[PDB]
């Protein structure tokens, strides 16, 4: 459906983009998105679906806007309109200066000194997972990898029962690629239905995991609120259970489809971190937004209060403009620009956590199972959202090529 156009929209900047089905998308989901980026594509254009929005389509407008929350804010910043309304997530629905006391409580509980609590346990189950799946010579990655490896180790960081993973992982998928059941806000009230009596419990009695130490956390020097560490826990589990998951998908599918680039981090191992960054660059999976506080003029074009802008992480990276031949991946590529994290002031708390997980399933599965290809006669197909994903990811391999560490 496309929304009537509002009167202060001209026509020559509409193109009507479906950040939830995007036309392009059996092209891979980044390329279809980068449609937004031919040269007869302007820098701001308006899209009359989804309720209809602004979308900056260059890494230049998007930096900008992410750094600007005076002017572009925090709290709706989810299209359509209804879910970036019942986004109520700490601390991404907040700008500066309220937001920036919630930060330093996250990165206690998912930033550097807990990917140090976590190091062995990451390390053992990528290697678990990965030898168990080797003798197949065969395995649906996105079920038997991409999913259980980060999903466990935060089930395990917030001391959740792994038998709630598929309950949960619906719940967060509604958020970011609703199948169409279920309203951001029904989703979120669900969610919430979840975490409540959790929050209470460790309240009561705390535990070390994450819930218990946001729960009982303080906000500077102050003891945080029953129903903020219920919006601090959201965040969390959508970003534990909906982020690397599909990001390791997008990799992986490629590693898949490019025997030279294996080759490369099988030869040269210590380029692994460097090939982590270059694919977070060309694979990058994040669109999120922001809405005007007030009327604006931007780049010549007039945005009312109450317009919403997305701004997709996504893009700055695939820009030509920030790296040449950006569908191109170059593991010695000098300066990698991206903003696949965010930009400003709500950079990702979690991306430590991230870069491990990413960097240990690169190595570990490329010492174990150096040559693999996709699956004879598939043909692989991507989901677009809030944050977009590989729907299946069948792969085979000789399981002679292998090695058992
Ligand atoms: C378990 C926690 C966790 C994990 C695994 C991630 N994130 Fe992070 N994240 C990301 C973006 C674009 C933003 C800013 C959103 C905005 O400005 O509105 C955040 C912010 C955040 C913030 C503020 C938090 C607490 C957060 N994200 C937890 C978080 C993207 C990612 C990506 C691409 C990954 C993985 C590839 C990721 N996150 C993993
Ligand atoms: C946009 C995000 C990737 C970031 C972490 C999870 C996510 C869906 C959010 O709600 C904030
Ligand atoms: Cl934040
Ligand atoms: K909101």
């Amino acid at each position: 459906n496309l929304a009537p156009l509002p009167p202060h929209v001209p026509e020559h900047l509409v193109f009507d983009f479906d950040m939830y089905n995007p036309s392009n998308l059996s092209a891979g989901v980044q390329e279809a998105w980068a449609v937004l980026q031919e040269s007869n594509v302007p820098d701001l254009v308006w899209t009359r679906c989804n309720g209809g929005h602004w979308i900056a389509t260059r890494g230049q407008l998007i930096r900008e806007a992410y750094e600007d929350y005076r002017h572009f804010s925090s709290e709706c910043p989810f299209i359509p309109r209804e879910a970036g309304e019942a986004y109520d997530f700490i601390p991404t629905s907040m700008d500066p200066p309220e937001q920036r006391q919630f930060r330093a409580l996250a990165n206690q509980v998912v930033g550097m000194p807990v990917v140090d609590k976590l190091e062995n346990r990451i390390q053992e189950l990528a290697c678990s997972l990965i030898e168990s799946l080797r003798p197949q010579g065969q395995c649906n990655f996105t079920e038997d990898y991409a999913e259980p490896f980060p999903i466990r180790i935060f089930m395990l960081l917030a001391g959740l029962p792994e038998e709630d993973i598929p309950h949960l992982k619906y719940l967060t998928d509604q958020m970011t690629r609703p199948d169409g059941s279920m309203t951001f806000a029904e989703a979120k009230e669900a969610l919430y239905d979840y975490l409540i009596p959790i929050i209470e419990q460790r309240r009561q009695k705390p535990g070390t995991d994450a819930i218990s130490i946001v729960a009982n956390g303080q906000v500077n020097g102050r003891p945080i609120t029953s129903d903020e560490a219920k919006r601090m826990c959201g965040l969390l589990l959508v970003g534990g259970l909906d982020t690397v998951v599909n990001f390791l998908s997008f990799s992986m599918e490629f590693l898949a489809k490019s025997p030279e680039h294996r080759q490369e981090l099988i030869e040269r191992p210590e380029r692994i971190p460097a090939a982590c960054e270059e694919l977070l660059r060309r694979f990058s999976l994040v669109a999120d937004g922001r809405i005007l506080t007030s009327d604006y003029e931007f780049h010549g074009v007039q945005l009312k209060k109450g317009d919403q802008i997305l701004l997709p992480q996504m893009l700055s990276g695939l820009d030509e403009r920030e790296n040449a031949c950006p569908m191109h991946v170059d593991f010695s590529r000098q300066k990698v620009s991206h903003t696949t994290f965010g930009h400003g002031s709500h950079l990702c708390l979690g991306q430590h956590l991230a870069r491990r997980e990413i960097i240990v399933t690169l190595k570990e599965w490329l010492t174990r199972i150096p040559d693999f290809s996709i699956a004879p006669g598939a043909q692989i197909q991507h989901k677009s959202g809030i944050v977009s994903g590989v729907q299946a990811l069948p792969l085979v391999w000789d399981p002679a090529t292998t090695k058992a560490v």
